[PDB]
């Protein structure tokens, strides 16, 4: 579809989603609350607010041809930090204080999803490549922190069991088996072919970054 899944879904349908998580996700009334389910609107804010601000903002691909090497469409400094790893799991709602959570999982974020965007450039070299693909030389060990987990929430009073993890982690090991690959063929990037593989394919899965 895109346009009008890039820029209709998003803004005008995943906002409608985000009018909102919350018009009601708990809040009781309004969610600073909380730290679950999440964050409500801080991920669903930092997911509508960009995919608005970084929606136009975000249109198609531009910056490489203008000056700076990449950031609109791959924001991804407001699509994969934010939303996405302000909730992949967490990565920054939990970011707890209490040290098991933490920088194992900021280990996943500013470490190996930061290094997963600081990770799509250098546009040669390196850093294109096995820094993001070193992240997926870790998104297997670390995925088997969350696949050691969550056959291991030794840190609640709940089998979340199939009911949230077998959801998320299969969404991960499918829509992030299709969150590292078709951004070769969603611009590795080169400069930039149809352009349709590009972003029009890719952005079917931008959806997943917003929610689901």
């Amino acid at each position: 579809r895109p346009e009008w899944i890039w820029l209709a879904l998003g803004t005008a349908l995943m906002g409608l989603g985000t009018l909102y998580f919350l018009v009601k996700g708990m809040g009781v009334s309004d969610p600073d609350a909380k730290k679950f389910y999440a964050i409500t609107t801080l991920v669903p804010a930092i997911a509508f607010t960009m995919y608005l601000s970084m929606l136009l903002g975000y249109g198609l691909t531009m910056v490489p041809f203008g000056g700076e090497q990449n950031p609109i469409y791959w924001a991804r400094y407001a699509d994969w930090l934010f939303t996405t790893p302000l909730l992949l799991l967490d990565l920054a709602l939990l970011v707890d204080a209490d040290q098991g959570t933490i920088l194992a999982l900021v280990g996943a974020d500013g470490i190996m999803i930061g290094t997963g965007l600081v990770g799509a450039l250098t546009k040669v070299y390196s850093y294109r490549f096995v820094w993001w693909a070193i992240s997926t030389a870790a998104m297997l060990y670390i995925l088997y922190v969350l696949f050691f987990g969550f056959t291991s929430k030794a840190e609640s009073m709940r089998p979340e069991v199939a009911s949230t993890f077998k959801v998320l982690r299969n969404v991960t090991v499918v829509l992030w088996s299709a969150y590292p690959v078709v951004w070769l063929i969603g611009s590795e990037g080169a400069g930039i072919v149809p352009l349709n593989i590009e972003t029009l394919l890719f952005m079917v899965l931008d959806v997943s970054a917003k929610v689901g």
